[PDB]
C-alpha cells in the first residue's frame, strides 16, 4: 500500500516521465485534479488510455477539504495515484497533502514531470537570473490584488527576471491570458505609479509550452498587450536587465525588436 | 531536417518523458552531452538500451567549439537528438545551441523533461518564493570564488529561499556535497563576516532528487554539516523565513528540528 503523486507534465498526456507512466500502471486506484494548471494538448480519455486505467477526477474542494477522506483510506490497502498538470508540487499546495498522508500512515512518493517553472528555459532567459515569482490573479467584487506588481519591483530592482503565473478558474473554465495579465499590470501601475509596468515595458509570452510549437513572443507592452497568442495555457514573464545572448535568442527565437540588442551595461 | 533537444530528467534512464522517448526512438542519429550534469542513477549503456539508438557523446568543447559541425550538418538530411540531464536549456549556454540550427537552417523543437530547478518543490519550500540562483563553485589555487554568498544575502535579506547548485567534475565523475558546500560557505563566512551562513543557519539537503528515495534533509549546519545525506547528486537550499507550512513540511517530512518552528517562522 502506498500513495504516489505523478505529474502528467506541461501540454498532453505523452509529458508524463517513463518512470510515472510505468508506476502508474499497475497502481490499483488512479485519482487526478485539473484545477491548479491547463494540460491544453490531451483530454481525460487520452490520459486513461495510455495508463490503462480508469481516472478519477477530483475538484479543489474534494482535495484541500476531503483529501484524506476521498484519497487516503485506499492507499492504506492498495497502491494509489495522485496524478496533477506539471510537476505536483510545484505552485500548488499539494505538498502539504504529504502530511496529511504521513498522520494518516500512509507512506507517499512524487514523481516529478516538466513543469512551467523550469520550462521557462525555452524564453532563452537565464533561468538562475529569475527572482521571486507571483500570480496575476483575477479582480473579483471589490478585491484587486496587486501583490504581484510590487513582486516585478523588488526583481527588476535586482536586475532579475520576474515569472508571472496567470489565474484560472478551472470550473468556470476561464484561463487567464497574458494579454488579460497586461491590462490588470498597467491598471495597478496607474494606482502606485512606481515605473514598473508601462507601454514600453519588455515583456516575454510563452503559451503552451510543452507543445511542439509553442507560442513565444517578446516585445514592448503597448505592440503585445492586444496580439493574440493562441490558446492557453499562457503565463507572463518581466525580464530584468538582459545578457546579451538573452536579448540575442530574444530577438532570433522570439520575434523581439532589434534595438533590444543594444543593453544599455 | 529536424534537431530535437530532449532532456533527460533528474536521476535514470526512465526520467525521460514518454514524448521524448518516443521522438528519440525516431531520431536517425542521437547525441548526448554529460558535461552540464549527469545522471547518476542510471549508465549511457542504460540510456541506450531504452532507446534502441547508439548514442554519441559530446563533450563541452564538441558543443560550444563545433555544434555546426558535428550535429546540425547530419540534421539537414535527417531526425537528429541531442540529448541532455535535466530539462533542456537549462543549462545557461544551451538556448544558444537554437540560434546556431536557426542560421544552419536547421528547425528545432525542445522536449521538456524534470529539473532540479522545479524538483526541489519536494522540499516542502513553495516554488514562487525562491529568488536568484547560484552554484557552489570549488575555490582551487589563488581563486576563491565567492558571489555564491551573496546571492544568499540579497536573497534572505527579502526573505527568499536560494537554490545552491553544487560544483561537478563532469569528467572525473567528482561531485560536491552538501557537506562540502557547507564547509566553504562557513569559510566564506569566516572570510567577509557578513552573518549570511553560520552554524545557526537553517538549510535544506535535497539528494538524488527523481529517485524514488531521495533523501530530504532540513536542519541547522552545526548538526548536518557532518552528517551523510548519501551519494549524490547533493542539492542545498538556504531558505529564507518560512511559511508556518513550509516549516511543518520540513519537521514532518525532512526530519527538521522543531525548534524551527518559533525560531524560522
Ligand atoms: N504549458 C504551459 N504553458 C504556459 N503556461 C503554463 C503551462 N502550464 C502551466 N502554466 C502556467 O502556470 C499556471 C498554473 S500554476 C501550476 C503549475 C504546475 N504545477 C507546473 O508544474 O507547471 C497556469 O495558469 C499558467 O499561467
Amino acid at each position: 500500500m502506498v500513495l504516489y503523486f505523478i505529474g502528467l507534465g506541461l501540454y498532453d498526456e505523452r509529458d508524463i516521465t517513463v518512470k510515472g507512466l510505468e508506476i502508474a500502471k499497475k497502481c490499483d486506484y488512479v485519482f487526478a485534479e485539473f484545477y491548479t494548471s491547463l494540460m491544453a494538448g490531451t483530454t481525460l480519455g487520452r490520459i486513461q488510455k495510455l495508463i490503462g486505467k480508469e481516472i478519477r477526477v477530483l475538484s479543489r474542494e474534494d482535495v484541500e477539504l476531503n483529501f484524506e477522506n476521498i484519497v487516503l483510506p485506499l492507499a492504506k490497502e492498495n497502491d494509489v495515484a495522485f496524478l496533477t498538470p506539471g510537476d505536483p508540487l510545484v505552485a500548488t499546495t499539494h505538498a502539504e497533502l504529504r502530511i496529511r498522508a504521513k498522520r494518516a500512515g500512509v507512506e507517499s512518493y512524487v514523481i516529478h514531470a516538466p513543469s512551467i517553472y523550469s520550462a521557462v528555459g525555452i524564453t532563452g532567459l537565464h533561468i538562475y537570473k529569475f527572482g521571486k515569482s507571483a500570480t496575476v490573479m483575477y479582480p473579483e467584487g471589490n478585491w484587486f490584488p496587486t501583490s504581484y506588481y510590487d513582486v516585478i519591483k523588488e526583481n527588476a530592482e535586482r536586475g532579475l527576471h520576474t515569472l508571472l503565473f496567470l489565474d484560472i478558474k478551472a470550473e468556470k473554465r476561464m484561463y487567464m491570458t497574458a494579454n488579460e495579465a497586461m491590462e490588470l499590470l498597467l491598471k495597478v501601475e496607474d494606482m502606485k505609479k512606481g515605473g514598473v509596468f508601462t507601454d514600453d515595458t519588455l515583456v516575454v509570452v510563452l503559451a503552451r509550452a510543452g507543445s511542439l510549437n509553442p507560442t513565444i513572443r517578446a516585445g514592448y507592452v503597448k505592440d503585445l498587450i492586444r496580439e493574440d497568442f493562441g490558446d492557453p495555457p499562457h503565463i507572463l514573464i518581466v525580464p530584468g536587465k538582459l545578457h546579451i545572448v538573452e536579448a540575442e535568442y530574444l530577438v532570433e527565437i522570439a520575434g523581439a525588436p532589434r534595438e533590444i540588442l543594444r543593453v544599455n551595461v
